[PDB]
């Protein structure tokens, strides 16, 4: 059990150990479009690629975005990982939005974080100023945003200028959430995904949902691999059926580098223990995360 395994490491004092173990096995496969001289510049991190087999494809001269088609064939699930835009990839971001036919964006960084800039301020701010993406031919405008405590909600309209059909996009932005560490609670992050879950945006009548941070591996990682593991509970009707580990290193073959400390591996397992009350039944657990997550 899940439940089990995680008071075990914790008390032999493992995360480590276990994390390290992890990064042993997890796959490798070539990165070869991502390392190609032309693509330098549209890589934010040297040691962050997409690995050429599961790497979203724009349709439009150079195909290259990093970005990985996370496709959990089990859960039937989808997740588009990438990195914060770029200033020269912004419009490259929306072509992928816009070609993957995704619903939501789920940002879990901040623009300016640790004193650098770890995204481009790649969504417009105010709503009588949109932006244009003149190398994709997009036009994007701010709608309305829900300034939560800790994170905001807004609706986007994504304009394909040459059809001129347009889409919502729901923007899901994580405020206080640093790399490296855990989210402050389980609570605070669980009311986040399950905002990210009401929306529809998941559906899979919808494209894989984008998801970034500024690696895109980290913070992404952890919201993706919680979610999942949720997801398949869920399908089951069983908490005792899913092995973190084995998901992780499954969510690995598509994308380098998923989960980047044992405290983030650590705290996925509290947040798929604390979500499964939930996933089996205790709906109003729901509502005790709101109120832990003092979102108001
Ligand atoms: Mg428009
Ligand atoms: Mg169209």
């Amino acid at each position: 059990e899940m439940e089990k395994e995680f008071e075990q490491i914790d008390k032999s004092g493992s995360w480590a150990a276990i994390y390290q173990d992890i990064r042993h096995e997890a796959s490798d496969f070539p990165c070869r479009v991502a390392k190609l001289p032309k693509n330098k510049n549209r890589n934010r991190y040297r040691d962050v690629s997409p690995f050429d087999h599961s790497r979203i494809k724009l349709h439009q001269d150079n195909d290259y975005i990093n970005a990985s088609l996370i496709k959990m064939e089990e859960a039937q699930r989808s997740y588009i990982l990438t990195q914060g835009p770029l200033p020269n990839t912004c419009g490259h971001f929306w072509e992928m939005v816009w070609e993957q036919k995704s619903r939501g964006v789920v940002m879990l960084n901040r623009v300016m974080e640790k004193g650098s800039l770890k995204c481009a301020q790649y969504w417009p701010q105010k709503e009588e100023k949109e932006m244009i993406f003149e190398d994709t031919n997009l036009k994007l405008t701010l709608i309305s945003e829900d300034i939560k405590s800790y994170y905001t909600v807004r609706q986007l309209e994504l304009e394909n200028l040459t059809t001129q059909e347009t889409r919502e996009i729901l923007h899901f932005h994580y405020g206080n959430w640093p790399d490296q560490t855990a989210p402050e609670s389980p609570a605070s992050f669980l009311n986040f995904l399950f905002k990210v879950r009401e929306s529809g945006s998941l559906s899979p009548e919808h494209g894989p949902v984008v998801v970034h941070c500024s690696a895109g591996i980290g913070r992404s990682g952890t919201f993706c691999l919680a979610d999942t593991c949720l997801l398949l509970m869920d399908k089951r009707k069983d908490p005792s059926s899913v092995d973190i580990k084995k998901v992780l290193l499954e969510m690995r073959k598509f994308r380098m580098g998923l989960i980047q400390t044992a405290d983030q591996l650590r705290f996925s397992y509290l947040a798929v223990i604390e979500g499964a009350k939930f996933i089996m039944g205790d709906s109003s657990v729901q509502d005790q995360w709101k109120e832990l997550s003092h979102e108001d």
